[PDB]
């Protein structure tokens, strides 16, 4: 069914934008499994699944529309080297992606292409319990300390 | 563990070829299920999550070897644009991919990572497995015709 | 409650288009079975319960909004005389309602009544899948044949 | 993340709604049991154990986005003295936290709040179905009667 | 039990004829795997057991009547080069068998051997069986075209 | 995929030495149930199974490889005429099959077909637990004397 | 099986190294559990039986070589006086071991010992997990606080 | 708590007989499986085992009571070079361990650990069920023959 041409493009933005935290949160779960915080790994390890989740359903919705999904260019990642730079880059990257949501739903609507903003609002509410997740972790970090914040995810 | 600059280098080229993998199976496996080739785009699913695999325990030896894993840099995606095109680009892929990670088990040599050589064979007789497959796709593609083919790859 | 007049004639409108739609597919349904062509009769035979579904929650909400649903009009149905066309009827069918339900939503957004929108998007939604399945129809026969298409589609 | 200013007033002005179903519906529950009316009794303690759950939506929702939800301000509960009297103050109650309801999904798609406003649209759609029930039972009160309606509430 | 000499020698040419069929088959099982005729592949694997079963069960006679089983000197594998020429390879092959089995049997009654004679006997009716199914297939390609017969063995 | 000649003639060659301790073992297995020792007879079958199914991973590897298995040629068997030169029989073999395992591997490092030296390490140290059972049995033999040997090899 | 003399002292050497690291990891284990950090312990423990395993298979493919395990020479326990030390001498103590079954490693290719090599390479990637641990614990001592990171292993 | 310095040394000297013993029933134990004779080297691996556990018994004593625990020292292990000579190795070994347990016992008993002492008694037992054992398989070769002693130790 042939989409408007602008909302494929709005769709392979979105995708792009799920391609980066992919492979931003698989490294950054990855690094904290290395560095023996077994319990963030394994909690970012889940939030690189999610977005790879978001990503099928995305390529399945362009090529439905007639369009060619995107994945060939990849933005850039934001890599942390410690743990809270890590939580803040996820999170500088999450804002980037709602906002790029917002847009694309915006548009969606002005086209009418209804089932394409509820997939977007879909993948916003995601993104946003992301943002509310990564936002408590700061504000844990300032609560009991950044020793204490890391010595409660040493283990499962 | 510091291991080898080189063998680091060698595990990053290794991991940048799977994710140009991963990337160019999911986009192909969610071509033929457009298309309505399910066993097709069911395997390549598959395959696409080998691959997936074989870079998170390339990312592993490279953080325990205290390099960084290369994530940023996507090489170039063969897409095809037909089901004899799609499989011969992914051979085509495999091709080049075994080429490096045998030049990857030579330098592991050369400098005693046996480990490392020894992962690096694991993928490599997987990459092999799926040569096998994809060389056998495209030879039963001349013996039962392309629109045979196809209609065996339509449910599964 | 009562109901936006305009919005029940939008919910009326929609509720004709799925009683041809359940009358079409359940004939087609039939004559693919009487056929030989089981796959396609039991899967067309689904897709009219579908339709069936559609109809009752239009059904109710329109009660529910002190309308009066419209059960007696029955347009034109479209159908086939092979299974390629059939599957085109289908298809023309679909395109046609997936406009009134764009149509239906705009008037629903205009008059704040958004418990009737997303139905209609519910239902928008199911529309664009079948859309994709009759699409993905059509390219097969093209791709293997109608020969095999038909072949594929004999036995369950 | 710091939502905006309005939406937060507008979901707290859709708590406050909340707070006063609460403890309207929870009362006239106790006032059917105490009464014999026990059928009506377990209903409406349903009602009120979903305006309990909407609540806490709301308040997580507003915590969320970083307002202050606000549970000290109760407005004017709806007692009534009679079965006709309490379904009628249900259904004023209701037809206010539609309005309500409306006002702000108005303004959450103004501000992009996308996602409180899929929130608000599920409240509204169990607002709406209350209200189905409630104008249902009056219009049950004049087909069969007061004293043959209040006798079918007697048991469970 | 000292069994008669000609005996143990017509046992001793079964028996060679068996072992030609146990690699022959085999390689035959292992080449249609290779080209992806996995059902073929399968049938092929369990004719090649069942000839094992048949070796085994004419050294254990050959033992007891006291001579040497002659695992030694192997006959003409006849390895096809389609699968065509493979199927009329194996039935080339099944009918000197039987040939040399119905010899075997005839010297058997001569000399009163009803034991071995017996287990002759069911040697020849398991090749008869498989004669069928060799002629069947070579029958079904004529009937459906090498195409077809090919396609409907892809899939186990 | 085409492997280098050289490598193919190597594992032909491990191939035709398998061959050659399938047919060896299975007749020392039916010889030693033949004469009542059901324990050896049993194991010595389990060794004849085990070399088929290297024979099987090595055809399978052959035609990968796009080579031609050699069932056809079959090497001298070492059949013995009574229990410890059956023993010392198969202990020759397997200590001139291990000589030629170590050949191919060599050759396979050389030219970095490194999957195929990991198939015929695994080959390789089978065969050296075979040789281990094979000295330790005949070092029974001088311990416990032949008769005892023998007896306690008469019942599973 | 006679094997290289140059591999049996490796392989001896190899041994004397686990020896050396089952006696210190169970000290370690021991005085952890004494001082209450029973998780440390507990841990320690399981370190230490990893390496009575290593010792058994050298053992047992010593004395398949026709050599003779050398038990009796002891080397230098590195024994720390608190947690941070301990794990330090820990590592140590596997450091020099992985440069040792390097060498040892080297050496059994030199001699086509190609089983040998397998199983010091196992052992190998057992020593660098081991150290991968080892190194993380040093790491998060750093990053949470001694006190934190032994309070975190008081407990099972 | 501050223990008698010298039943620490006492501890330790049986500790480091344990030691002792461990190695030697454990090469014992290998050699006999080696030979063939699995009845006999299970036996006493699991010999071995039970000095292991008497072993960390005697550690956290010492550990307990302030000590260091002395893993550094190895004596004498006794190997013999045949099953009657090792058989009589860990007997000379096993009367050796037992006076020095009854010596440790004595001065156990005069500075009142009673505790300690009681520890020693179980080790004892246990050390004295091991002579029995013993004492009891020489005299079986003697009764029967060492050939069919031996005999009846090849399998489990
Ligand atoms: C750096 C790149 C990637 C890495 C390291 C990675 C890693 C993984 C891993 C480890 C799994 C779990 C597999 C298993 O244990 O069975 C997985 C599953 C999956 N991946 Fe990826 N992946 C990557 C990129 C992608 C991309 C580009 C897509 C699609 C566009 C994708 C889609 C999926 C899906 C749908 C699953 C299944 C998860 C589920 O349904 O539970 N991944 N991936
Ligand atoms: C206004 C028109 C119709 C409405 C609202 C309607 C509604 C429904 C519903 C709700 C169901 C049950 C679906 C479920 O399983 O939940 C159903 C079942 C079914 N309908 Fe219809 N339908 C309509 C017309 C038709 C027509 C025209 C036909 C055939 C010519 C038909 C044939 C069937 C059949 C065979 C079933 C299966 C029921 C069973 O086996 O239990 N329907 N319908
Ligand atoms: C090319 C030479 C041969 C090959 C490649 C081969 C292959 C095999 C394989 C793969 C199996 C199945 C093992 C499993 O269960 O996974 C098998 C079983 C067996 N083989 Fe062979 N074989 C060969 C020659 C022989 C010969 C010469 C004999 C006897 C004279 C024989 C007798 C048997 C028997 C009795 C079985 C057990 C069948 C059953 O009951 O399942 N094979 N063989
Ligand atoms: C040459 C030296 C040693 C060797 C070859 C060895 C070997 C073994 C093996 C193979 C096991 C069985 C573990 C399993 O398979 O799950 C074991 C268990 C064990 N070992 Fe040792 N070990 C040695 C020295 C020691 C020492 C010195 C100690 C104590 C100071 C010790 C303490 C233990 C304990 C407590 C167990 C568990 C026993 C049980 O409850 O089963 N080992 N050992
Ligand atoms: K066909
Ligand atoms: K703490
Ligand atoms: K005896």
């Amino acid at each position: 069914m042939k989409g408007d041409k602008k909302v494929i493009q709005h769709l392979n933005k979105i995708l792009g934008n799920e391609l980066i935290a992919i492979n931003q949160y698989f490294l950054h779960s990855r690094m904290w499994n290395d560095w023996g915080l077994k319990r963030l790994g394994a909690h970012e390890y889940h939030e690189s699944i999610d977005e790879m989740k978001h990503a099928d359903k995305l390529i399945e919705r362009i090529l439905f529309l007639e369009g060619l999904p995107n994945l060939q260019d990849l933005g850039k990642l934001l890599i942390g080297a410690n743990t809270q730079e890590m939580l803040q880059c996820d999170l500088n990257l999450e804002l980037k992606a709602t906002k790029d949501l917002r847009e694309a739903i915006v548009h969606c609507e002005q086209v009418h292409d209804y089932v394409s903003r509820d997939l977007l609002k879909d993948i916003l509410e995601s993104e946003e319990e992301h943002i509310d997740y990564l936002e408590t972790q700061l504000g844990l970090i300032q609560k009991v300390g950044l020793e204490n914040y890391l010595q409660s995810h040493m283990h499962e």
